[PDB]
DNA sequence: CCGACTCGCATCAGC
DNA sequence: GCTGATGCGA
DNA sequence: GTCGG
C-alpha cells in the first residue's frame, strides 16, 4: 500500500457521509476514488497526479494536496471532534444499528457501549447480537481459521445430502491472507430457476449446522439466505475462538455461476462490474445478466456457462478472483 | 451543466 | 393478513 | 463527489 494515508482519509471520510451524513453516493464516491488510487502503483505526489485517475475529481484532489502537505485533513479533524459525529460513527459499528438507528439512540442519550449494554430491551434482535459479539466482530479472522471453517461447513453440508455443494466465496474465494467474516454459497439441484422440488433446503443446512454447535446465532434467516454467527471448536484448557459472522446463501443451481461472481467480489469490483454492464447494454445480478432493450427494460436472460461467459458479453478480460480485490 | 450512480430479510405503515 | 416502503446489510 | 452525455 504505497497511498495508505491517502485511502485511509477517504475511507474515513466515506465513512462519515454514509453514516452521519446519510449520504449514500458520497460514500460510494470516496471509496470508488479510494479504490482507484489503492491499486495505483505509483507513490502519489500530488493531487492533480491522482486526478488523473477515475474517480478522482476536483476535491478529492485538493484534499489530496492537502494531506501531503500535512499529514493531516482539516475537515476530518474537526469530524473527530464533533461529538453527534463521534457518536453515530461508533454506534454503527454495531451490526444492526444504521445511520438511523444510531441518530436515533443518540436523540435518546444512547451514546456509548454501557449505554447500548444497559439499554438492551430497545435494541432488535439483530442488534442484540451485534453488540453481544462486538469485540468478536471487529477481529478479523486469518486463512488458517477461514479453512478449519470451510472444512466443517463443506463436510456438515455434506451429511445432510450429498448432492448439496457449499463454496466459500467474498475475500477468501479472492484469496485473502485474512477475512472479515465467512461467505457460504450454497446450491441443491432441487433448487433450480424453474422449480423449488424441496422444502426447507437453507433450513436444514442451518440447523445442522447448529447441532454441531458451528453456528451459535441467527441475524436473519429466509428462504435463500442466512445471516448470523458461528466459532470454531476449541481443545481443552485453549481460550475459545471468537465468534465469527457468517453469510449463507442459496442460490438456484442453474444460475451458479452469477451467483459465484456476485458473491466473491469485492463489493467494489461488483459495483464497477455492473455499471460497466450497465453501459454496455446489459444489467447483471446474482442470477443471472439481461440484455436492455433500448426502452429500457431488461430482456430475457442470457445463457452463461462460466464465470468467464459473463466477462465476454460485456467486453472484459477475465480476471481471475484474486485479481478483483478492489 | 446534470441526471445517475442489485437484491434479501426485518420491520413498519396503511388498508 | 397483504402490499409497498424503509432500514440495514451482502 | 464524480462524470459522461
Ligand atoms: C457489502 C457488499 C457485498 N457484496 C458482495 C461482494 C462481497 O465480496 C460479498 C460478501 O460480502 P462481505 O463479506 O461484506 N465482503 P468480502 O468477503 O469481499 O470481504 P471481507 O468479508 O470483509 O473479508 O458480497 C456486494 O455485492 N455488495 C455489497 O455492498
Ligand atoms: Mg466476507
Ligand atoms: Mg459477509
Ligand atoms: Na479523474
Ligand atoms: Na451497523
Amino acid at each position: 500500500t504505497l497511498n495508505g494515508g491517502i485511502t485511509d482519509m477517504l475511507t474515513e471520510l466515506a465513512n462519515f457521509e454514509k453514516n452521519v451524513s446519510q449520504a449514500i453516493h458520497k460514500y460510494n464516491a470516496y471509496r470508488k476514488a479510494a479504490s482507484v488510487i489503492a491499486k495505483y502503483p505509483h507513490k502519489i505526489k500530488s493531487g492533480a497526479e491522482a486526478k488523473k485517475l477515475p474517480g478522482v475529481g476536483t476535491k478529492i484532489a485538493e484534499k489530496i494536496d492537502e494531506f501531503l502537505a500535512t499529514g493531516k485533513l482539516r475537515k476530518l479533524e474537526k469530524i473527530r471532534q464533533d461529538d453527534t459525529s463521534s457518536s453515530i460513527n461508533f454506534l454503527t459499528r454495531v451490526s444492526g444499528i444504521g445511520p438511523s438507528a444510531a441518530r436515533k439512540f443518540v436523540d435518546e442519550g444512547i451514546k456509548t457501549l454501557e449505554d447500548l449494554r444497559k439499554n438492551e430491551d430497545k435494541l432488535n434482535h439483530h442488534q442484540r447480537i451485534g453488540l453481544k459479539y462486538f469485540g468478536d466482530f471487529e477481529k478479523r479472522i486469518p486463512r488458517e481459521e477461514m479453512l478449519q471453517m470451510q472444512d466443517i461447513v463443506l463436510n456438515e453440508v455434506k451429511k445432510v445430502d450429498s448432492e448439496y455443494i457449499a463454496t466459500v466465496c467474498g475475500s477468501f474465494r479472492r484469496g485473502a491472507e485474512s477475512s472479515g467474516d465467512m461467505d457460504v454459497l450454497l446450491t441443491h439441484p432441487s433448487f433450480t430457476s424453474e422449480s423449488t422440488k424441496q422444502p426447507k433446503l437453507l433450513h436444514q443446512v442451518v440447523e445442522q449446522l447448529q447441532k454441531v454447535h458451528f453456528i451459535t446465532d441467527t441475524l436473519s434467516k429466509g428462504e435463500t439466505k442466512f445471516m448470523g454467527v458461528c466459532q470454531l471448536p476449541s481443545k481443552n484448557d485453549e481460550k475459545e475462538y471468537p465468534h465469527r459472522r457468517i453469510d449463507i446463501r442459496l442460490i438456484p443451481k442453474d444460475q451458479y455461476y452469477c451467483g459465484v461472481l456476485y458473491f466473491t467480489g469485492s463489493d467494489i469490483f461488483n459495483k464497477n462490474m455492473r455499471a460497466h454492464a450497465l453501459e454496455k447494454g446489459f444489467t447483471i445480478n446474482e442470477y443471472t445478466i439481461r440484455p436492455l432493450g433500448v426502452t429500457g427494460v431488461a430482456g430475457e436472460p442470457l445463457p452463461v456457462d462460466s464465470e468467464k461467459d459473463i466477462f465476454d458479453y460485456i467486453q472484459w478480460k477475465y480476471r481471475e478472483p484474486k485479481d478483483r480485490s478492489e
